[PDB]
């Protein structure tokens, strides 16, 4: 029922045959961006050729990117493992256009590519239109033949995308796949396909005006589309991430779909595999500030989960082989840096472990020693305790905390991070008083 690497090939082979030109996927850090720590969808790489600023030899582009929404206006790594579609790394298939092709050649392409190449039934398709897009919707229902009963025609939060605040803009059209009544609502109706129609100039007064040169940038994730393709009620169970579960099962001698807790941790793992693996590849080595904490806390978070299924030696170093010898065919320079990886690792886990053991006691004793008070959140001496004591990161104590029904302190810890600060003063990462609070949920105690 197709693979992911086989949908992988199709997508981008097919626009080629559309005269795409594939573009190598860009590396998750962007070069020159201290902006982004990572990048977050398809287009990021061409943004500046989206602008009309950089140049390029050609006017279609194809490519499957390497992704990461582990921050910013696009952070989800909060919920990954609670869901079956939530991930830190993904790939976005995407096809674009340089003020070339536009909405009908955008709307025909993404028709042809999931009625003949994927094979899905035009019965249970599913398209949605900015309600005031009335080219939008005529070529849907007329050019393409889309029965009005299955085109949707929604708002501005539903269908209106935007690069900024100021920026090119313009309406979206989704394509999304019914997959039967025995789901219900985003998940019977499961969204594959999101088609960006940049066509107007946001001044910065918000008056919008047609741009010259009109854009396209389409965005499909592929564990999810292979998932539809593979009959899975989840991203966790496609091909390549399936073993990744197993991989947890293994070393936990826990078995998946027995208990939420469990499928939590085994999903957190497989995750945050990947993401781990394709960050530290492409350059991001762990530390206490930017990128190596996005993934140190990532590293952290696998840890945690994992001795909580009560595997108390380094593990997630084994698992890098595995995620290398899954995608090393659409990644090869992967096993270039196989050993690399695999190291760094290692390495953070050895050196980590131990901490994280003993600060899980701390943190549990002080929970229950706030439950059985009658205490209803972690004190900011207790969380700054944990942090600086044991380095767990703002956010990992807040989800454990979190577990128990128990908050923390937000303006107890801020309080205690001015009186360190006082303190050190007296008796890089450089922060804002009043703002020390907000920039440790994002770098390491030893940083501020």
């Amino acid at each position: 029922s197709l693979s992911a690497h086989e949908i992988r090939e199709l997508f981008l082979s097919f626009f080629e045959k559309k005269g795409h030109t594939r573009v190598k996927s860009a590396p998750l850090v962007p070069e020159n961006d201290p902006t982004l720590l990572f990048v977050n969808a398809g287009m990021v790489p061409f943004k500046n050729v989206f602008l009309g600023l950089e140049k390029r030899p050609y006017k279609r582009a194809t490519s499957c990117q390497k992704c990461l929404r582990v921050s910013g206006k696009h952070n989800d790594l909060e919920q990954v493992g609670y869901t079956s579609r939530h991930h830190t790394f993904f790939e976005m298939l995407g096809n674009f256009s340089f003020g070339d092709y536009f909405k009908k050649e955008a709307i025909e392409y993404a028709w042809e590519f999931v009625t003949e190449v994927l094979k899905l039934p035009k019965e249970k398709l599913y398209v949605s239109v900015y309600k005031d897009d009335e080219e939008a919707y005529r070529i849907w229902n007329e050019h393409i033949g889309i029965p009005s009963e299955r085109i949707w025609r929604l708002g501005e939060e539903d269908n209106f995308w935007q690069m900024g605040d100021v920026g090119p803009c313009g309406p979206s059209s989704e394509i999304y796949v019914d997959r039967g009544e025995e789901y219900e609502g985003d998940e019977r109706y499961l969204e594959i396909w999101n088609l960006v129609f940049m066509q107007y100039n946001r001044d910065e007064n918000g008056v919008l005006t047609p741009l010259p040169h009109p854009n396209i940038d389409t965005g499909m994730g592929l564990e999810r589309i292979a998932s539809v393709l593979q009959g899975k009620n989840s991203n966790f169970e496609i091909d390549i991430i399936f073993p990744l579960i197993q991989f947890g099962e293994e070393v936990s001698g826990k078995k998946y779909g027995e208990k939420f807790e469990t499928d939590v941790a085994l999903r957190v793992i497989a995750d945050h595999l990947r993401a781990i693996t394709f960050a530290i590849s492409d350059g991001v080595i762990p530390s206490n500030e930017g990128r190596g904490y996005v993934i140190r806390r990532i590293l952290r978070r696998a840890m945690r989960f994992g001795y909580k299924l009560g595997i108390e030696n380094p593990f997630l170093y084994k698992g890098v082989d595995l995620v290398v010898d899954i995608m090393k065919e659409p990644y090869p320079e992967l096993e270039l840096s196989r050993e690399f990886v695999k190291g760094i690792v290692k390495g953070e886990e050895k050196r980590f472990i131990k901490t994280l053991k003993a600060g899980m006691e701390y943190i549990q004793e002080v929970i229950q020693k706030a439950l059985e008070e009658g205490r209803k959140t972690l004190s900011g001496k207790e969380v700054f305790t944990a942090y600086d004591t044991y380095g767990f990161p703002v956010d990992l104590i807040d989800e454990i905390a979190r577990e128990k029904g128990l908050g923390i302190d937000l303006e107890g810890f801020q309080c205690e991070l001015e009186e360190q600060r006082e303190r050190a003063r007296k008796h890089p990462v450089y922060s804002h008083l009043k703002e020390l609070g907000k920039t440790s949920a994002f770098v390491g105690a030893a940083a501020l």
